[PDB]
């Protein structure tokens, strides 16, 4: 029940929400069918329209106009945007020039410059240059303003999951809006679109920027609007609550627009009709700056200008159904569309399975458009896993796609031309980001960077501590003029062994034989310095990666290697090698093909032992630092030792091999040198997060040595590839990829062709930022370099993502 007898007399887009049942005159009350009787007439005033005319300068004031145009309106901050335009001989914002803002000019008692967020849904990266011609504001706000040449959103690319990472920092899996349909099995209970349940407190984890404001003092406006509420509407309140006093007046403030979205699904992102929606928007950010101008505010403000996703070529035709790929179609429930999510129709149906779901899924036809994963097998810089609300069978739809249950679910339940929700690495998905303000940078290009690193700029930008979130704060340090972050690196919790030789090769009895005893003051003083570490500045190039957590482990040097070996795992944690321009692959010889030598520095209780992968069928072994790349046939002895060995299936050291014996080299060779960093992950849970030893679920059979879910390489080099990547002066270049570590290729539907068919495709799709990697490892690289620590923050931010310039 609401009593909306009540009155929104003086009480309009009133800032705190009013419990039931008494009436409501919030931003939000239509949405609730909760306003009170009269909020219509006195909140949602059109008399008259949007703009000033010559005849209205110096009118009387008429309270129904929905602005106003009297003397007095700049007093009761409800003029017209276009007032000082019309009436004093004002010019528009736009055809002012621009000048730096080195310092804030704000009106007296203005503690703080206010942000206000300009958030465009649908708004696609490549709009910037496609629509120049249309948008001048915007293209204003940017060429003066800090800008990016696009934005990543995360996956997926729908609406709330993105406007709700924006707000929090964090992936859709932690924050708990996964999707725009979800069935949370723990409630019973399903969130809607279209509905009064997605209200619910629950839905919403995190903690979102206004409350994250509100607990700390800073006051917030209410960032979600009503459909029916028009713009202009929102552009006033917006500039009415800046003119309340000072004890009163938010700091934070959203404007909300559902275009060029609405528009975009009708007729495609680039649909002539598509010209009208830039324009409109345009015109509703030249409102807003010249609104702030009158108010003087124009050079106080730090607005952001900034998209949820884009938007792609989608229509019926191109849609694929899952009834002509499964007998049982009935026995699902599937959420459709840019992306699917599968689960059984009813919880007491035993006979229901998803290995064979799975199964008639997978490359089952030559040019199918959608790849089945469980959560966990998808590519872990989606983080889409760690939610009961995310269903255990995923589909990955290819871009421009749709699947559907059956074909009556398309035409009985075209209309459509574009949609978005597609793999945030798609060009179509990224979106838009601009800067403009006395906080942010004057004219300046920034990188490409993630959604999910905008909380933290928020925050700083309105002096508040960010609650705990998934940005890493101090990587977008360079998009702003003051009001940096200035973070300090994590310490290292476990210092490392140093060992020298300490066993006898008798000692060992881990069932491992090599063709090794044939054999100087030459070679033998030489080998001695490479096993204390006198190539450790060739091999180790950015000091030692900092292990965050309490553990045991060695470091071991070789010549053409350094790794740190852990005691527990029985493996590398991390293996660092340097691969120059000019170096030379060559084979595993024929007598040392199954050859495995005990390390004399490691004890054999803390060895591996080759008799386990004799024993395991399923399993058998790789090694971190590659034969392939010793840098002489004496050296080659080192990469062969049993510290060096990790568990690998078969089918997996097959895109290994690969990666191991041509990429690195082809790499190398473009890149004029790498340095590798290879190593191990453990994520049984798919919470993104190192495992424990007590949560690992496989091991070799019969032994105590984990198998990992994934192997990660690190490859970096110097930006400026005219120097070699072990004498690089400047900035670095990074790739790095997290492979799941699976005992099929069933992924790959070409994998029954020549590596050199299929596997880099694969790396491709599994590629990563190096704090993908830190997350899962408990590492920290990077520690020893002479760049910034903000430099090397957004260094292990970035994602190597294979997509054409936009
Ligand atoms: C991205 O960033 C995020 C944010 O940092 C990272 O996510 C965090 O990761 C932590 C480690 O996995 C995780 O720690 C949990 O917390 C458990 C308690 O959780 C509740 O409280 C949270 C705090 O809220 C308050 O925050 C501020 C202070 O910061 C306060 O001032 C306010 O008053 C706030 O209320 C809250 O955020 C959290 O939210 C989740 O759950 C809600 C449902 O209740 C959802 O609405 C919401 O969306 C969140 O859901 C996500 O996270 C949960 C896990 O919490 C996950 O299940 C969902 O899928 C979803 O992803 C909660 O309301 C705490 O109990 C845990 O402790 C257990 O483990 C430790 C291990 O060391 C044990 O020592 C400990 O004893 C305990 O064990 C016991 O229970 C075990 C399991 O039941 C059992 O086996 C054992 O035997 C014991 O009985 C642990 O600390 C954070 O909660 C999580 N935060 C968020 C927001 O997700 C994320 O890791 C980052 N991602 C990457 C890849 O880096
Ligand atoms: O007004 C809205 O959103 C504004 C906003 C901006 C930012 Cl940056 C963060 C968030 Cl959480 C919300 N919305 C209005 C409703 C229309 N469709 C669904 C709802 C989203
Ligand atoms: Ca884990
Ligand atoms: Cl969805
Ligand atoms: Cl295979
Ligand atoms: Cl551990
Ligand atoms: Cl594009
Ligand atoms: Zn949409």
């Amino acid at each position: 029940w609401t009593a909306t007898s009540g009155s929104c007399k003086g009480r309009c887009f009133e800032l705190q929400e009013v419990g039931p049942p008494d009436c409501r005159c919030d931003n939000l009350c239509k949405s609730y069918s909760s306003c009170c009787h009269d909020f219509d007439e006195l909140c949602l005033k059109t008399a008259r329209g949007w703009e000033c005319t010559k005849d209205r300068c110096g009118e009387v004031r008429n309270e129904e106009n929905a602005c106003h145009c009297s003397e007095d309106c700049l007093s009761r901050g409800d003029c017209c945007t276009n007032y000082q335009v019309v009436c004093k001989g004002e010019s528009h914002w736009v055809d002012d020039d621009c000048e730096e803002i080195k310092v804030p000019e704000c009106p007296a008692g203005f503690v703080r410059p206010p942000l206000i967020i300009f958030s465009v849904d649908g708004f696609r990266a490549s709009y910037m240059k496609k629509g120049s011609k249309v948008m001048p504001n915007i293209e204003k706000l940017r060429s003066c303003g800090t800008h990016a040449p696009y934005m990543r959103p995360v996956y997926p690319t729908k609406t709330f999951p993105n406007l709700y990472t924006l707000a929090t920092g964090l992936y859709p899996e932690s924050h708990g809006i996964v999707g725009n349909s979800m069935y949370d099995p723990v409630f019973d209970a399903s969130f809607h679109l279209r509905g009064r349940e997605k209200f619910n407190h629950r839905w919403w984890g995190g903690q979102p920027l206004w409350i994250t404001a509100t607990k700390q003092g800073v006051r917030a406006g209410t960032f979600f609007w009503s459909v029916s509420i028009p713009h202009e509407r929102r552009i006033l309140t917006i500039l009415q609550w800046l003119s309340l006093p000072d004890n009163e007046r938010p700091s934070v403030y959203a404007f909300y627009s559902e275009q060029p979205d609405f528009s975009g699904h009708k007729y495609g992102p680039f649909g002539p009709e598509m010209t009208n929606p830039l324009r409109e928007i345009d015109k509703t950010v030249g409102q807003l700056m010249d609104g702030l101008k009158q108010l003087r505010l124009h050079r106080c403000v730090n607005v952001i200008f900034v998209g949820d996703h884009g938007m792609e070529d989608v229509t019926c035709d191109r849609t694929e159904f899952l009834s002509n790929y499964l007998t049982n179609v009935d026995d699902i429930t599937l959420v459709p569309g840019t992306l699917g999510r599968i689960r059984a129709k009813s919880i007491n149906n035993s006979k229901y399975d998803p290995k064979t779901i799975i199964a008639a899924l997978t490359c089952k036809k030559p040019d199918q458009h959608f790849k089945p994963y469980m959560k966990q097998h998808l590519p872990k810089r989606l983080h889409y896993a760690n939610n009961r609300r995310i269903e255990d069978i995923h589909l990955l739809v290819d871009r421009r796609w749709h699947v559907a249950r059956k074909p009556l679910d398309v035409y009985k339940k075209c209309f459509f031309q574009g949609d978005h929700g597609f793999d945030n690495k798609v060009n179509s998905m990224q979106t838009v980001f601009v800067g403009y303000g006395p906080t942010f940078k004057y004219r300046t290009k920034v990188p490409p960077f993630e959604n999910i690193e905008l909380y933290n700029v928020m925050c700083d930008l309105l002096g508040l501590k960010p609650a705990p979130n998934n940005g890493t704060h101090g990587s977008l340090n360079h998009l702003l003029r003051t009001n940096t972050f200035r973070p300090t690196m994590p310490d290292e919790v476990s210092r490392p062994n140093y060992p020298g030789i300490m066993y006898l090769q008798s000692e060992f009895d881990l069932g491992c034989t090599c063709d090794d005893k044939v054999e100087n003051k030459l070679e033998e003083l030489n080998k001695r310095l490479h096993t204390k570490g006198s190539t450790k500045e060739r091999h180790l190039l950015y000091g030692r990666p900092a292990v965050l957590y309490r553990t045991s482990y060695d470091i071991l040097y070789h010549t053409d290697f350094e790794s740190g070996y852990s005691e527990i795992f029985l493996m590398p944690l991390w293996t660092s090698y340097t691969i120059s321009k000019q170096a030379e692959v060559s084979s595993i010889p024929e007598h040392l093909t199954n050859c495995v030598r005990p390390d004399v520095r490691v004890s054999p209780g803390f060895s591996q032992n080759c008799l386990a992968y004799k024993n395991d069928k399923q399993m058998s072994y790789g090694f971190l630092f590659p034969p392939y790349l010793s840098s002489s046939p004496e050296a080659k002895y080192d990469a062969f030792l049993v510290t060096n060995m990790v568990p690998m299936y078969p089918a997996f050291k097959r895109v290994w091999a690969y990666f191991q014996r041509v990429l690195v080299k082809k790499y190398a060779s473009e890149r004029n040198g790498v340095n590798v960093i290879s190593g191990p992950i453990f994520d049984y849970n798919y919470d993104g997060l190192r495992d424990t030893e007590d949560e690992i679920k496989q091991y070799v059979e019969g032994s105590s040595i984990p198998v990992p879910t994934h192997y990660y390489s690190i490859i970096t080099s110097c930006l400026d590839f005219t120097q070699p990547a072990d004498k690089c002066d400047g900035p670095l270049s990074v790739s790095s990829f997290i492979l799941p570590h699976r005992p099929d290729n069933d992924e790959s539907c070409n994998s029954s062709e020549d590596e050199s068919k299929w596997v880099e495709e694969l790396m491709k799709m599994h590629t990563a930022r190096v704090r993908d990697i830190e997350h899962l490892t408990g590492l920290d690289f990077y520690r020893k370099t002479s760049r910034s620590y903000s430099e090397i923050l957004t260094l292990k931010t970035y994602l190597h993502t294979y997509e054409s310039e936009i």
